[PDB]
């Protein structure tokens, strides 16, 4: 009954008399993401609604909140607050108005520029919270958040994990299959450099509009994970020489090979970003395409 430790950390109140406004944005496995205003302060909110039920290992919730309010960052979505809701769990966020990175990617072509602006700026959140010992575990295009000012920025830790030097490595098999490094997927000892495997994956939502093998069934994607290791692109003759280098070093298949977040800032590929403006046009190009 850990219940009493989430007792305690959350704040009491109604947040039924402290937002209002509420309108459902979002489903998810995690739970139901609503819009809110703040009755007073004004300010715009998303609420995720999660049924403690729904969770079985309420320790993960628990890991959740700690890891959010503890690791405050530029480019992670801003914890506001959480309640206890009878059996449901709320969490405040701050809201991005823009779109989720997986509209842009399903219904946009991104050019390089836009493409290494977007990686730069999860390889800054990636390193922050890698220098902080968290992986994150759970990185693709859906949990990326795009501002109206092209502000980049990562959510969802409800799958993250906090190591240290007593246990460097983690051995859970978390993540969402097509994402996933095969060290995940093939049950070895992994560490932070899972995230940037999911990050060359998330790249290739960029170039393809979807990860490899997504027609396929999520249990047939572990499979030819754990066969094929580096996934191989439909046109890789498409691609920049330089873009084709950062693929390949987010997507080797040796681990201590993998550049690390703080090594791949510096690559060439990332200095041909475009400013961060221009990310505005894709949103609303998504958004045109999701009326
Ligand atoms: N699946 C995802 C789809 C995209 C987004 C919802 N859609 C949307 N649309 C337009 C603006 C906007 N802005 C937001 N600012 C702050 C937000 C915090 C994350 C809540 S969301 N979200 C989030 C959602 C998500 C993230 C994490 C866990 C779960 Cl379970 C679900």
């Amino acid at each position: 009954e850990i219940l009493e430790k989430l007792r305690s950390i959350v704040s009491v109140g109604d947040p039924k008399k402290k937002y209002t406004r509420f309108e459902k944005i979002g489903q998810g496995a995690s739970g139901t993401v609503y819009t809110a205003m703040d009755v007073a302060t004004g300010q715009e909110v998303a609420i995720k609604q999660m049924n403690l039920q729904q969770q079985p290992k309420k320790e993960l919730i628990i890991n959740e909140i700690l890891v959010m309010r503890e690791n405050k960052n530029p480019n992670i979505v801003n914890y506001l607050d959480s309640y206890l809701v009878g059996d449901e769990l709320w969490v405040v966020m701050e809201y991005l108005a823009g779109g989720s990175l997986t509209d842009v990617v399903t219904e946009t072509c991104m050019d390089e520029g836009q493409i290494a602006a977007v990686c730069r700026e999860c390889l800054q959140a990636l390193e922050f919270l890698h220098s902080n010992q968290v992986i994150h575990r759970n990185i693709k295009s859906d949990n990326i958040l795009l501002g109206m000012d092209g502000s980049v920025k990562l959510t969802d830790f409800g799958f993250c994990a906090q190591i240290t030097p007593e246990q460097s490595k983690r051995s859970e098999m978390v993540g969402t299959p097509y994402w996933m490094a095969p060290e995940v997927v093939t049950r070895k000892a992994y560490g932070p450099k899972v995230d940037i495997w999911s990050l060359g994956i998330m790249a290739i939502e960029m170039i393809e509009g979807e990860p490899p093998y997504l027609n396929e069934n999520p249990l047939r994607a572990l499979y030819l994970i754990a066969t094929n290791g580096t996934p191989e692109l439909q046109n890789p003759e498409k691609l920049s020489a330089i873009f084709r280098d950062f693929l390949n070093r987010c997507l080797e298949m040796d681990v201590e090979k993998r550049g690390s977040a703080k090594e791949l800032l510096q690559h060439q590929f990332l200095k041909i970003a475009k400013p961060l403006s221009s990310l505005t046009p894709l949103i609303a190009a998504a958004k045109e395409a999701t009326k």
